[PDB]
DNA sequence: CCGACGTCGCATCAGC
DNA sequence: GCTGATGCGA
DNA sequence: GTCGG
């Protein structure tokens, strides 16, 4: 909140580049210059001041001059007007719905919530999902629910099988107050990166889970990664909960730290961290850190016990997962 | 300057 | 059917 | 949009 100004102009811009302008890697520019200024311990009084910072050229250090200067930002102040540019945005807004699919939207005469439900046969399941919660996947889900969520995924998987183990990720695992969804990374000793002694593995704990009537709807779903909808019950009278999205990731067993370091980002620390893992001549995913032989082949995965081991690979030192919302 | 930019799973499609 | 590329997402 | 070679 200390330079949220200058942060929210930059996430507006982000969005837009990559809704409007299709321009990912522009997106990806804001979003860092973005996460970058959000770390920064003073209060910006200059552009100039935030050139410093890696991540700011010159183009973001005039905005701030402008935001600083007249409290916006004309070129955003123009992006709002454009109706083409707030009607793809809104869209987007829906999951399922992208950029390329919004402007398309857009050319059918498709440009609001109205309009979606009096289409609904113009859109793919995903996306009929999307439409139909659309107001609660926009709610932030309170940590105190996160952990009634869970013990239902954790017990539940329990019952299935007492060798699975869930371990839930994303923000959640960063120690935030609240959440955007619920990430569950799973593994089982039958999966490993040297065989799937059984198969399913994934799909009966998403069974499980429906048959609980935890998990609701089903965005996609493959071998090990599941992509859905579940609610918390409600007791007499109560209100009933929002209705959240879940996403369940199957890992190989040997595997559990490159996985739970990739599945607790965040995004943008992550993607920090393997351009770092980059320069330093490592490459990373989920699954392992491997060294970047001269011609550039991927070389065999290095030994791995450890979320510190793969720092120590790159020489950062270790960073708590509190510490990796960038 | 200038071509890179993290990495990969699922859904869908075009070409065969 | 398959493979390879695009879209959307983690 | 930024940047390092
Ligand atoms: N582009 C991405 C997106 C995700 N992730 C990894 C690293 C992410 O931490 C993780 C979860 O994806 P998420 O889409 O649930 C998220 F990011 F929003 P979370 O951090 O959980 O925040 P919230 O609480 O709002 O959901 O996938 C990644 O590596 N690259
Ligand atoms: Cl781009
Ligand atoms: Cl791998
Ligand atoms: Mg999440
Ligand atoms: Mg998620
Ligand atoms: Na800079
Ligand atoms: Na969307």
């Amino acid at each position: 909140t200390l330079n949220g100004g200058i942060t929210d102009m930059l996430t507006e811009l982000a969005n837009f580049e990559k809704n409007v302008s299709q321009a990912i890697h522009k997106y990806n520019a804001y979003r860092k210059a973005a996460s970058v200024i959000a770390k920064y311990p003073h209060k910006i009084k200059s552009g100039a001041e935030a050139k410093k910072l890696p991540g700011v050229g010159t183009k973001i250090a005039e905005k701030i001059d402008e935001f600083l200067a007249t409290g916006k930002l004309r070129k955003l102040e123009k992006i709002r007007q454009d109706d083409t540019s707030s009607s793809i945005n809104f869209l987007t807004r829906v999951s399922g719905i992208g950029p390329s699919a919004a402007r398309k939207f857009v050319d059918e005469g498709i440009k609001t919530l109205e309009d979606l439900r009096k289409n609904e046969d113009k859109l793919n399941h995903h996306q009929r999902i999307g439409l139909k919660y659309f107001g609660d996947f926009e709610k932030r889900i309170p940590r105190e629910e996160m952990l009634q969520m869970q013990d239902i995924v954790l017990n539940e998987v329990k019952k299935v099988d007492s060798e699975y183990i869930a371990t839930v990720c994303g923000s959640f695992r960063r120690g935030a107050e609240s959440s955007g969804d619920m990430d569950v990374l799973l593994t089982h000793p039958s999966f490993t990166s040297e065989s799937t002694k059984q198969p399913k593995l994934l799909h009966q704990v998403v069974e499980q889970l429906q048959k609980v009537h935890f998990i609701t709807d089903t965005l996609s779903k493959g071998e090990t990664k599941f992509m859905g909808v579940c609610q918390l019950p409600s007791k007499n009278d109560e209100k009933e909960y929002p209705h959240r999205r879940i996403d369940i990731r199957l890992i190989p067993k040997d595997q559990y730290y490159c996985g739970v370091l990739y599945f607790t980002g965040s995004d943008i620390f992550n993607k920090n961290m393997r351009a770092h893992a980059l320069e330093k001549g490592f490459t990373i995913n989920e699954y392992t850190i491997r060294p970047l032989g001269v011609t550039g082949v991927a070389g065999e995965p290095l030994p791995v016990d450890s979320e510190k081991d793969i720092f120590d690979y790159i020489q950062w030192k270790y960073r708590e997962p509190k510490d990796r919302s960038e």
